[PDB]
């Protein structure tokens, strides 16, 4: 009865039913709602163990796997909350040189993205966002937008 990738959970706090997609680590508390292109944004966090460890905002980057989690799920929290949208923050601490596009890769087709990437794209629905998303790259928030 459920998209791809989603299941039924229950809250270690409150006890109360949610739903998480384990291709693209999002959860929420409401029952969720194939195309040949996606079109996707998306904010890095690189940390010491990325295949490059450099961006244009950080010549060395050092931060450990775990503080690069930390902080996407800071930022998670934030576009959640409503307190930042997601191009600000990708506009300001995306790893990626698509931070100057707001996060936006343009439109792309499976077989041209790194696999954990393309499949959480594709499990996305037009206008939903991913949880944190590993890749050799980093850390990744997507955001579908076609
Ligand atoms: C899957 C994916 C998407 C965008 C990306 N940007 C980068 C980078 O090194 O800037 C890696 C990467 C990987």
């Amino acid at each position: 009865k459920l998209p791809p990738g989603w299941e039924k959970a229950m809250s270690r706090s409150s006890g109360r039913v949610y739903y998480f997609n384990h291709i693209t680590n999002a959860s929420q508390w409401e029952r969720p709602s194939e195309p040949a292109r996606v079109r996707c944004s998306h904010l890095l966090v690189k940390h010491s163990q990325s295949r490059r460890p450099s961006s244009w905002r950080q010549e060395k980057i050092t931060r450990t796997k775990e503080e690069a989690l930390e902080l996407i799920n800071g930022y998670i929290q934030k576009i959640k909350s409503g307190e930042e949208d997601f191009e600000s923050l990708a506009s300001q601490f995306s790893d990626c040189s698509s931070a100057k596009a707001r996060g936006d890769l343009g439109a792309f087709s499976r077989g041209q993205m790194q696999k954990p990437f393309e499949d959480a794209s594709f499990a996305l629905r037009t206008g939903e966002m991913s949880g944190p998303v590993f890749t050799d790259s980093g850390i990744h928030i997507i955001l579908r937008t076609e």
